[PDB]
């Protein structure tokens, strides 16, 4: 499942990460749109970002696993497990800058933009 931009807010939105942890809808749907363009599917160092989130198995996942879970269910076409993930990251003490398309796009713009059309 490769989302649209509406579509995924919304489910974001839904599995509660409008002002998550401090970060608007926004911050969450920039980041997805430059770490997978919306694909639920997706080395250098240990090995494979998974999914629309894209996040690393060295640490997140087992492909000793933080987020508790499989890597295979980061590439389904609900989030539902993706974004558990983000909700445990997001809360180690970096926030959102674990991500680094988000550190280097997203942070300080207008963010809001991108629920702004839905
Ligand atoms: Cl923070």
């Amino acid at each position: 499942k490769v989302f649209g931009r509406c579509e995924l807010a919304a489910a974001m939105k839904r599995h509660g990460l409008d002002n998550y942890r401090g970060y608007s809808l926004g911050n969450w749907v920039c980041a997805a749109k430059f770490e997978s363009n919306f694909n639920t599917q997706a080395n250098t160092d240990g090995s494979t970002d998974y999914g629309i989130l894209q996040i690393n198995s060295r640490w997140w996942c087992n492909d000793r696993n933080l987020c508790n879970i499989p890597c295979s269910a980061l590439l389904s076409s609900d989030i539902t497990a993706s974004v558990n993930c983000a909700k445990k990251i997001v809360s180690d003490g970096n926030g959102m800058n674990a991500w680094v398309a988000w550190r280097n796009r997203c942070k300080g713009t207008d963010v809001q933009a991108w629920i702004r059309g839905c």
